[PDB]
């Protein structure tokens, strides 16, 4: 139907036991609520089969740019390149994005690189220049970041990288909006986790109404 | 004996056909050469199982946290829950860390995410404060080695830098009071430098190794 939304998730918790979960299910259940025609796919890093880039897929894709064929390629080499294929197809086939993680030591799950690595593909995403052009012109992009402490401001501000680093692949890709939604500080003070987590929770529901 | 040495990879491919393992070998190699007595270890991050932190391995934690012997928790829970703890104790337990790496959009391939997971851990690397947080690798002292298409260390790509930026920012929360790096770059950007740019960083990483 009318969008095809991606809603990516790389935590191996679900809703009942993750800040990030609870907040990105809000918001998705509202999506849907909202724009009940669209086609909202939730792609879980933990369950679905992300290959990371190996002697394999190297070995492949040289195949492949020499010519060859892909029926020329080891099966294991068909597996992974295959499915890197389908993955990269898939994101951008996508209209929306909505990427949801935890921080750990100030960035994301290795999955989520892993993600990231098997859909940044030239003439899907970008293509290069005489720099390179992001090709994502019309698309559109939300991350939703867990985090024990505070990094929306103070000194921390200059340690989060998670975003940070999608920020930076979203400009790379010529996404022209990414939004951020945080839901910080359960950790530095647990007696403010019930109040943080509600309001991010009700700021995930109005976000829905618009995104 | 004498100094633990982590030379830390992270690449499928080797020596030959690598511009970061290439330097790297040359850094390593001229670094043994100077100091024969130390102990220097290859923690091979696509030969070692290098477990991604998932349900298993918080099933397992918390398990033990419950007050489970090791011993109670399942097959599974139990591989990865032991595979994280050596990759902790190993890690602490050396004396200087040399990352290696090739830059794959922007940072380092996923396992070098997995390989930081593993042994960032409280009380250990690092512990909590009433004020944030401490490092606790105050005796350490770490080297990345970093191979990139084009140009980095300036300028506006410089911003777009996301790999050193990442384990500079993870060193300077262990506490690590020294983080150096080398760069291989700009190889893609102007092929027909390759050769010189390759050179010249080899040179850099052979000098460099007399005092690492
Ligand atoms: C492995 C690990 C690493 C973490 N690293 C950080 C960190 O660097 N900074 C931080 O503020 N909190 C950190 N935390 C705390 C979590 O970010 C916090 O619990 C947050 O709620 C995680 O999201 P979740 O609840 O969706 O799992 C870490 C937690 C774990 C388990
Ligand atoms: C999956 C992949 C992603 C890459 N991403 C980037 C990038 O973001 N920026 C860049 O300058 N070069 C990029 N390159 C090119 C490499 O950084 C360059 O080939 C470098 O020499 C890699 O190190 P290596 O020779 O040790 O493998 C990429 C190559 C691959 C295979």
């Amino acid at each position: 139907h009318m969008a095809k939304v991606l809603y990516i998730t790389a935590h191996p918790l679900d809703e009942t036991q993750s800040y990030s979960m609870a907040v990105g299910k809000a918001f998705i259940d509202t999506y849907k609520e909202v724009n009940p025609n669209d086609e909202v796919i939730h792609i879980d890093l933990y369950k679905e089969n992300i290959p990371q880039i190996d002697a394999d897929v190297f070995s492949g894709w040289g195949k492949l740019q020499s010519g060859k064929g892909f029926e020329e390629l080891t099966a294991e080499e068909k597996a992974k390149v295959g499915r890197l294929a389908e993955l990269s197809d898939q994101f951008v086939a996508a209209d929306k994005y909505v990427f949801v993680t935890p921080m750990w030591n100030f960035s994301f799950p290795p999955v989520m690189k892993a993600y990231i690595d098997s859909v940044a593909v030239a003439g899907k995403t970008f293509k290069y220049t005489e720099g390179s052009v992001g090709l994502l012109t019309d698309k559109k992009a939300l991350h939703i970041q867990a985090s024990g402490g505070i990094y929306s401001e103070g000194p921390a501000a200059e340690m989060e990288m998670g975003h940070r680093y999608l920020q930076a692949i979203m400009n790379f890709f010529g996404v022209p909006s990414f939004e951020g939604l945080f839901v910080e500080g359960q950790n530095a003070m647990p007696d403010k986790a019930q109040e943080i987590k509600e309001k991010a929770i009700a700021r995930a529901k109005d976000l829905a109404h618009t995104f």
